């Protein structure tokens, strides 16, 4: 199980650098004005590589520090909503949003923190269980609710990113809770590891396929 993690965390370092300069390199298949949501994806990415090879050498230590997936986190999920947000908003109405679910993020991601530093099953880790699962069930409901006003291919592509979001995040909380449920510590860091490859490279060629169907591909 331990040996599986490492090369888990090595094989997703790896795709989150193919992620990178894939998503780089695609920025010439879409017009320019359509570009800005692939650069975010690719700096998610590569945030993402940056940290992930850190949380490789930190797991071959047999010192593992959970502090450089919560601050990958921190930083990247903020930036995954100014991607989404931008799709439906301009002016105040996106400077809200972004403040607003920028807020709930990192509420949600310190108080997934607090509790998984503390024991597994402690009143410290249920107290952060809940208050993450509910800021988490405020920001999906918020997604959800967004995109009324897009139509045709447009529309389309914005369900496909929403979907992505609604149902690769509910991986997270699994992971949170698998230290639980056996003797399987290492099991959280295989599924935020599989979450993180799924929802990055995912949300990257999603975002992708939204700038190309905008450039009226
Ligand atoms: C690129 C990284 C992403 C999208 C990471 C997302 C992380 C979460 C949505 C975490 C959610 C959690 C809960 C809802 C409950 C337990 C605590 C967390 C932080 C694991
Ligand atoms: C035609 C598309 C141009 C791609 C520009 C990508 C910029 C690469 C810079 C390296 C990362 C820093
Ligand atoms: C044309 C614009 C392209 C932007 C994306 C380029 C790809 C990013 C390169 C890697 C980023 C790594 C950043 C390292 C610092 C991470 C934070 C450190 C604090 C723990
Ligand atoms: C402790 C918070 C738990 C429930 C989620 C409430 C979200 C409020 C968002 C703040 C921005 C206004
Ligand atoms: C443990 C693995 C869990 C797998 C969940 C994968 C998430 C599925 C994403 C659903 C929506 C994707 C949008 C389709 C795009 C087609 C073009
Ligand atoms: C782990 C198995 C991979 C299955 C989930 C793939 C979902 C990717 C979504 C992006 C669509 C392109
Ligand atoms: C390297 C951190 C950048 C966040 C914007
Ligand atoms: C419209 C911006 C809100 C400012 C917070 C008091
Ligand atoms: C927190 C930042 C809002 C102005
Ligand atoms: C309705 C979402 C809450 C689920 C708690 C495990
Ligand atoms: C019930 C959980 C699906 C992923
Ligand atoms: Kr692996
Ligand atoms: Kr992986
Ligand atoms: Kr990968
Ligand atoms: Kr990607
Ligand atoms: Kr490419
Ligand atoms: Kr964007
Ligand atoms: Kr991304
Ligand atoms: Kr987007
Ligand atoms: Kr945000
Ligand atoms: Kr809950
Ligand atoms: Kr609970
Ligand atoms: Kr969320
Ligand atoms: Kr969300
Ligand atoms: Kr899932
Ligand atoms: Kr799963
Ligand atoms: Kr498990
Ligand atoms: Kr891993
Ligand atoms: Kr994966
Ligand atoms: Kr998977």
């Amino acid at each position: 199980m331990e040996e599986l993690t490492y090369r888990l965390f090595m094989v997703a370092t790896v795709g989150m650098l193919a992620g990178t300069v894939f998503l780089l390199a695609s920025s010439r298949e879409v017009k320019p004005e359509h570009r800005r949501g692939v650069y975010i994806s690719a700096l998610v990415c590569g945030i993402a590589w940056y940290h992930y090879q850190k949380m490789g050498a930190s797991w071959e230590s047999g010192s593992y520090d959970t502090g450089l997936r919560y601050v990958d986190w921190v930083l990247t999920v903020p930036l995954m909503f100014v991607e989404v947000l931008a799709v439906t908003r301009k002016g105040a109405a996106y400077n809200e949003a972004v403040r607003n679910w920028g807020i709930a993020a990192t509420v949600m991601i310190g108080a997934g923190y607090y509790g998984e530093t503390s024991a597994a099953g402690s009143n410290e880790y249920w107290t952060g269980f809940v208050i993450a699962m509910a800021t988490y069930v405020w920001l999906m409901r918020n997604l959800q609710a967004e995109g009324e006003g897009l139509k045709g291919d447009q529309a389309v592509a914005f369900e496909n990113i929403k979907n992505l979001i609604l149902v690769g995040w509910i991986i997270y909380p699994l992971g949170y809770i698998a230290p639980v449920v056996g003797d399987f510590d290492a099991i959280r860091e295989v599924l935020y590891t599989i979450a993180d490859i799924i929802n990055k490279v995912g949300l990257g060629v999603l975002v992708l396929q939204m700038a190309r169907v905008q450039s009226g591909e």
